[PDB]
């Protein structure tokens, strides 16, 4: 019944580190088979996602083939057992294709580093956007990074007032997220800056502290600006960084404390593959690290409580969730080697609107 | 007035690695001064503990005080508002010597890289042992040891049936209580020895796997050992060892498992300072890791639940806790050696009788 054209980026060259995005990545024109199976649907991007993570999806994408990214799409057309009909917007991993075919089940990364399945597609009710939170938020705080943030926070960190909470890669949207819930919830919150721009911006939200961790290349370095940023000691570490911060941060864990696991900055892309152990410092403060993937959060209920709690926050002005959308379907990699620039010109959360 | 003679074992030098026991420690006489405070007591150890964690306090220990250690003692004599009376059994950290005055008050270690305070004596019951599970067990199972491995399986590790569980360091006391218990919860277990005479005796007690960590000083064949041991994957882990066996088992981790980090032989005793990152391995399976202190627990609800709970499975058989029992003052420092001779001639836990 007919075809499309269409496109897409896909895995030019795999590279190790910072990436380089116009060697990794290429626009090419796609033909896209147009038949819907019984339960298939032709989909339409609106928004793709620019995110950190995906520089590890890329070492695992096969060449040749699309990038992978959180989206949001729009139904044009759908087959008869579909989940979403025509009209429909939905969330999902839609990658950096302008068009595509998907069933919405759930898929499985086969070639993963770690088997992984990616969550079936959740339906937009537009009945919960306006211009003081819009449908690009459900990329970013009403999405899969405020979903990160908000379960952390209320299913396995409980912040006490007087809790000392350190924030590693702050000045993102998750960061700055999780710190200013800790600020809510009666915390002194320190945080971790690149530069003296993004520094004062995490000052503004409310980080009673800031470490530069560009002029802390030292893990001792690093350890000392903690003791004093930290004078009483940690009692909640959300990381994302790794690397020698988490060594400085684990060296003044309090009793009773709590580490979670988001990200490792330090490993995936500056390759600090090889550190001091960090698990002989957890056993007199009884420490409870917990590695986070978000994804297990992915349920209808959690969405419902991620809108109410968080989006009144957000839409009251008592929450900052900056995003930075620029726009064009050819400017996709462009955006996302922002994420490694060194420049302070990203607030929040990247997104790109086709 | 009153005095006494008493011997002492004290810390004669500090030697980093396995202990040189001869050499570091010294048999003196001491003149002890028994006019005992209107609260205090006068204390006869009955029985010393020899543990590996004593390479730790040894080196903490100021030079030339005694080297301390879990003990049982009796109140030989005590003052009008003392804790215990005259002929009292009590448990608590009296240390290498013969005899003793104590406040039984919780003390603070202030020579120790973490402020820890050593818990108040408790009193023994002699309704609670039997021929069976005699007084000594309140040095092993119903003790210090039996508090750890109970403590975890019941305040932190849930066990499913199916689960593969992996004990480092299995072939001592907290080790083997730890994998019948998971055993019993319905686990395939999985330990680690370093000679047949410990892998069949951990063959015995139900170890479904048993590994020859002294095999694979590499870990290279000690992650090929566990894939094998542990063909889906590791569950729970239960680290007293470290090293390369703790980097084989977090590249294996399962969605849900928990690690319970108890003690690190190859950081404190073979000095394995750095290795592999893995935090990076914890957060896809989303596994919880967390610190043991056994002594949080040293409470008295938990020492009865101890008794009820553990005491009942090993007087019917269901449970076996072995111990080695040394006698002999002289020969505390000869027994304590015994834990790091590569000999493995030792069965469940060490003790002296005095
Ligand atoms: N586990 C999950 O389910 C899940 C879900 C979504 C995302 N994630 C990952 O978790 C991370 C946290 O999200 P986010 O929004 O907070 O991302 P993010 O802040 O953009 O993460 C990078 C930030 O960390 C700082 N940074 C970069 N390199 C560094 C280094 N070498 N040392 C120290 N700090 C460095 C930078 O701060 P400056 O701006 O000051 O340079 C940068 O802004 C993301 O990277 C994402 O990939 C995980
Ligand atoms: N966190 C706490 O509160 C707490 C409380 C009490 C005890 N602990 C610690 O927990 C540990 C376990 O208690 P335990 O009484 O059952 O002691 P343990 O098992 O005797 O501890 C060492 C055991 O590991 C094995 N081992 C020795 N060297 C090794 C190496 N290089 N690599 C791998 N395995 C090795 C030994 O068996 P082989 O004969 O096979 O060498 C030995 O039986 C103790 O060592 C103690 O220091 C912690």
């Amino acid at each position: 019944l007919g075809s499309m054209k269409t496109e897409r980026w896909v895995v030019r060259e795999h590279v190790e580190g910072v990436p380089d995005a116009a060697r990794i990545y290429e626009k090419v024109e796609t033909e896209l088979n147009t038949r819907l199976g019984e339960e298939q649907m032709l989909l339409k991007t609106l928004y793709v996602s620019v995110d950190p993570y995906l520089q590890g999806i890329c070492l695992d994408t096969p060449i040749g083939d699309h990038m992978g990214a959180d989206s949001i799409m729009q139904v044009l057309d759908a087959g008869p057992n579909a989940p979403f009909r025509p009209g429909d917007l939905v969330q999902g991993f839609g990658g950096w294709r302008t068009h595509l075919v998907s069933d919405g089940k759930p898929k499985l990364w086969q070639t993963g580093t770690f088997p992984m399945v990616f969550p079936a597609y959740r339906k937009l009710d537009l009945r919960h956007y306006d211009d003081a939170l819009p449908l690009s938020t459900a990329l970013g705080v009403m999405g899969g990074p405020g979903m990160t943030a908000w379960g952390t926070m209320t299913k396995f960190m409980q912040v006490r007032p007087g809790d000392t909470v350190v924030v590693s890669g702050a000045s993102g949207m998750i960061g700055t997220l999780v710190g200013q819930m800790a600020k809510r919830a009666g915390a002194r919150v320190v945080g971790t800056a690149g530069s003296a721009g993004k520094a004062r911006y995490l000052s503004q939200l409310g980080f009673d502290a800031v470490i530069d961790y560009k002029l802390a290349d030292d893990a001792d370095k690093m350890r000392e600006a903690l003791r004093e940023a930290a004078p009483d000691g940690v009692d909640k570490y959300f990381d994302s960084i790794g690397g020698s911060v988490t060594d400085a941060v684990f060296s003044m864990l309090n009793v009773g404390s709590q580490v979670a696991v988001c990200w490792q900055w330090a490993t995936q892309v500056q390759r600090d593959y090889h550190g001091p152990r960090l698990l002989p410092y957890i056993m007199f403060p009884r420490a409870t690290i917990r590695g986070i993937f978000s994804l297990e959060w992915f349920t209808e209920q959690n969405w419902s409580a991620l809108h109410e709690e968080l989006g009144g926050l957000v839409r009251r002005q008592e929450l900052v969730a900056h995003e930075t959308v620029q726009d064009g379907f050819e400017h996709i990699p462009a955006a996302y080697q922002t994420l490694f620039s060194a420049s302070e010109s990203n607030r929040g959360k990247v997104l790109v609107r086709v």
